[PDB]
């Protein structure tokens, strides 16, 4: 019943009143994302590439997504199911591939799409390729905060809702490393029942909601030099796209 943020994590759902906290142990699938950089001149097509180490075909959808990340700011969605245009989103962004191979095809390249790209699976749990920086050969300011800790330490994060129904909808936080790297760290079903964690922060990091009040949180405890990253909130829409992220708040841990 309760919506999930990944395709495998409706296994676990049980008619039963149960709480789950979930850890998958199935082979990880990896995302080769490439190149790792690359720079055109305005107007040329820019190419990036996934592989995934096992098929992405699952008769209920294809769940590859794309993001675009600037600096300073949360990724945004772009792709979702492999080739799906997100809404209001350029035409000139475009998706395709099946089994293990997709694409994304940006094309004419425009000054405004300097950025960095990732792909992303949301077959099992969720795993993101390393990123292409795509470098080109409206005055904005986009804040956030962040706090340094100990190791061993503690600390909880939050994230609000408003503007649709939060109840219904899976929420995730993913965390971004200093080397760029986005990590999955926690997902929690909507109704509050199934909670998911990758093994790298399990028995750490606590992943909770409440939908009385929409609120989201993260607990994390025994904090290691390892957790530092920027620590994203995010929903779980169509065909498990993450497609609403809220700005990052910064943990540093260090001693």
């Amino acid at each position: 019943g309760e919506a999930v943020a990944a395709a495998n994590q409706t296994e676990v759902e049980m008619e039963n009143k149960v709480v789950l906290e979930v850890l998958f142990q199935g082979p990880d699938i990896v995302l080769t994302q490439s190149p790792a950089s690359l720079a055109v001149s305005l107007g040329q097509r820019a190419t990036i590439s996934c592989k995934a180490s096992q098929t992405l075909d699952y008769d209920g959808g294809t769940y590859m997504n794309w993001y675009q990340q600037k600096p300073g700011q949360p990724p945004k969605l772009l792709i979702f199911a492999a080739s799906n245009l997100e809404s209001g989103i350029p035409a000139r962004f475009s998706g395709s591939g099946s089994g293990t191979d997709f694409t994304l095809n940006i094309h004419p390249v425009e000054e405004e799409d300097a950025a960095t790209y990732y792909c992303q699976q949301s077959r099992e749990d969720l795993t993101f390729g390393a990123g292409t920086k795509l470098d080109l050969k409206e005055v904005m300011l986009v804040e956030s905060g962040g706090v340094l800790v100990k190791p061993g330490g503690s600390l909880k994060l939050s994230c609000s809702a408003s503007g649709f129904t939060f109840s219904r909808y899976a929420m995730s936080w993913v965390r971004q490393t200093p080397e760029k790297r986005l990590e999955w760290v926690a997902s929690i079903s909507s109704g509050g029942s199934y909670t998911f964690y990758p093994d790298s922060v399990k028995g750490r990091f606590t992943i909770s909601r409440n939908n009385a009040k929409n609120f989201l949180y993260l607990k994390m405890s025994s904090l290691r030099s390892e957790d530092t990253a920027m620590y994203y909130c995010a929903r779980s829409g169509n065909d498990y796209a993450v497609d609403y992220w809220g700005q990052g708040t910064s943990v540093t841990v260090s001693s």
